C-alpha cells in the first residue's frame, strides 16, 4: 500500500517575492528584500583570492553603497546605506518591497525543520525540505551561485525566516546562518578545510517517522525497554538520547496508534540491533512529530 | 559524501495565486482559478451517497450558477456561468483574476515529472514532486479535501499546469485529470473498485538517475550489454524496454561523466540480477534526464 507520506515543502510565493540579485564586482548571490532592508552574505565583497582567508572589515573599507547592484527583476533598487551584521550584509534601499508578507525571524534549534527555497542569479529555482542537524549542518541542494538562498517555515499568514545559505563543507553538506547573521554551529566564513562534528541521528525524528510508518499500515518492525536501556543502545549507535520532554512530544503520535513511546523505542532498539518501512531501507530522521502529524 | 542531489519542486507562487475554495452543498474541494474561469473536478456536485455510482449529467441539471460559492480569501466570486466539460466543472465567474499568470494545459506523459501544490479548503499547504506513472497513476500525498490541487511545470514565465487531482486507488496511488478534464489512464471518476495496470519501473528515469550518482562521486554498481539483451532483463524485471530514442535522450549525460549509455544498462543488469545508491537502497525513477541536468 502506498501510503504518499514523503518530505513536502511550505509553498513558496511569500518569500519567492522577496529574493533579489546582489551583485558586488564579480560576485553574484542572492539577498533577501524585506522593507527596505536587503540582506545578503558578506562574501558578496570577496573575490576568488579573499574567500581562501578573508579579512571582511578590510575588503568592506574598499565598498561604497554605489558597489552593490541589487536587481529585483527589471529594476534596479538604490543602496543608501551598507553595514556588516555578523556574516551578512544589512543593505539599505530606496524603496520598500510592497511584496514583503507577514514574516520574523527565528533561530531555529537542531532537529527542526525548514523549506528551502534555492535560488540563483535572484531567481528561485526550486523549493525542498531541510532539517537542521545535531551537528548544526544541514544535508542541502547548493550551487555554485546559491548563497543568499533562505530556509523557512510558514504559520498562517507568517514567514519565519531561519536560514540564510553560505558555504559547503567537504562532506557535502552546508553550513549558514540565521538571518541576524550568526552561524549556526562553529562554522566559520572562509573557504579553509572545516570539519563538522560527527553527526548524530535525530531519535525523535525517527520515532515519529516509525510512527507513520503504522498510521500508514507497516508494523513488521514492531518486547519494550526503558528510557535507560534505550539510551544505553542510542549511545552505541549515534542516536540522541531521549528524554521524558520527547516522549511527551511524542504523546498525540502514541494516542493515534495506541503505541507505548517505550513500545516504539524497543522496535528501533531490534532494527539498531539487527538490521523496508515507507519505502526508505533505512531510518527516516527529518520529519519531525510535528510534520507527521500535519500531514494526517 | 553528500551529494544534495534529490527531489526538488518548483516555486509554487505563480500557482498559488490561482487556488480558490469551491463549495457545492456540503462538498468542498479547491479549484483552479483563470482569467475569468474557475476549474474544479465535477465531483463537488456529488453527495456522499453519490460518489459511489454518480450520474453526473442528472446531478447537475439539479444545480445553477447559484448553487456553487467560490471564495478567493475574503471575496466571493459571482458564477456567471457552468458547464461540465469532461471530468471536470468549468465555472465561469464575473472577475478575472489579476495573478493569472502565463500559462498552457499540457497533456505529459509517462514518465515525465511535475511538481503537486497540495491544497485544502482552498489554501495551498505544501509542494512536492511526482511523476506519471506508465500505468498512469502517480504516487502522490492527498487526504481527504485536496481535490482540485493540481500538478504543474514553469518554464521561464510560463505556468504548464498538467494535472488535477480527483481519486484515490485501493493500492493508495492518485489518479486524476489534465486540465481538460481527461482522465489520465483507464479511470473514471466513481468511487467503486478500479484496478491500475501492475506498474512498471521508469528504466530511461532509473538510468539518468545513476548517472547522478556517478556525477556525485558514486561507483560501487559499475561488463556491457547489447540494447536486446537488456531488454530481456528488463521485461524480466517489470521495467520498461529500453529504445534508441531514450539512448539518444541519455547523450549529455552520457557526455559528462564518459560512460556509455549500454554500459550503465549493464550495471542496471547486474543490480536486478544481483540486488546503497545516493541514499535509497533501491533505484529511484522519478527523476528524467532533465531533471539531473537541471540540478547540475
Ligand atoms: C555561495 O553561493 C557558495 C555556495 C557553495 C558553492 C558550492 N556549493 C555551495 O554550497 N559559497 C561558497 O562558495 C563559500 C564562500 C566562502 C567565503 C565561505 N565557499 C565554499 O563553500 O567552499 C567549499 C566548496 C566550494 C565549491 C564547491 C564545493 C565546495
Ligand atoms: C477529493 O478530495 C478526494 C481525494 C481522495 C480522498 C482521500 N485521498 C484522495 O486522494 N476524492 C475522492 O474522495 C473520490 C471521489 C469520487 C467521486 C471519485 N473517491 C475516492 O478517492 O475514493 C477512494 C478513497 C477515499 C477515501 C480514502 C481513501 C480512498
Amino acid at each position: 500500500h502506498h501510503s504518499g507520506f514523503r518530505k513536502m515543502a511550505f509553498p513558496s510565493g511569500k518569500v519567492e517575492g522577496c529574493m533579489v540579485q546582489v551583485t558586488c564586482g564579480t560576485t553574484t548571490l542572492n539577498g533577501l528584500w524585506l522593507d527596505d532592508t536587503v540582506y545578503c552574505p558578506r562574501h558578496v565583497i570577496c573575490t576568488a583570492e579573499d574567500m581562501l582567508n578573508p579579512n571582511y572589515e578590510d575588503l568592506l573599507i574598499r565598498k561604497s553603497n554605489h558597489s552593490f547592484l541589487v536587481q529585483a527583476g527589471n529594476v534596479q533598487l538604490r543602496v543608501i546605506g551598507h553595514s556588516m551584521q555578523n556574516c551578512l550584509l544589512r543593505l539599505k534601499v530606496d524603496t520598500s518591497n510592497p511584496k514583503t508578507p507577514k514574516y520574523k525571524f527565528v533561530r531555529i534549534q537542531p532537529g527542526q525543520t525548514f523549506s528551502v527555497l534555492a535560488c540563483y542569479n535572484g531567481s528561485p529555482s526550486g523549493v525542498y525540505q531541510c532539517a537542521m542537524r545535531p551537528n548544526h549542518t544541514i544535508k542541502g541542494s547548493f550551487l555554485n551561485g546559491s548563497c543568499g538562498s533562505v530556509g523557512f517555515n510558514i504559520d498562517y499568514d507568517c514567514v519565519s525566516f531561519c536560514y540564510m545559505h553560505h558555504m559547503e563543507l567537504p562532506t557535502g553538506v552546508h553550513a549558514g546562518t540565521d538571518l541576524e547573521g550568526k552561524f549556526y554551529g562553529p562554522f566559520v566564513d572562509r573557504q579553509t578545510a572545516q570539519a563538522a562534528g560527527t553527526d548524530t541521528t535525530i531519535t525523535l525524528n525517527v520515532l515519529a517517522w516509525l510512527y507513520a510508518a503504522v498510521i500508514n499500515g507497516d508494523r513488521w518492525f514492531l518486547f519494550t525497554t526503558t528510557l535507560n536501556d534505550f539510551n544505553l543502545v542510542a549511545m552505541k549507535y549515534n542516536y540522541e538520547p531521549l528524554t521524558q520532554d520527547h516522549v511527551d512530544i511524542l504523546g498525540p503520535l502514541s494516542a493515534q496508534t495506541g503505541i507505548a513511546v517505550l513500545d516504539m523505542c524497543a522496535a528501533l532498539k531490534e532494527l539498531l540491533q539487527n538490521g523496508t518501512i515507507l519505502g526508505s531501507t533505512i531510518l527516516e530522521d527529518e520529519f519531525t512529530p510535528f510534520d507527521v502529524v500535519r500531514q494526517c
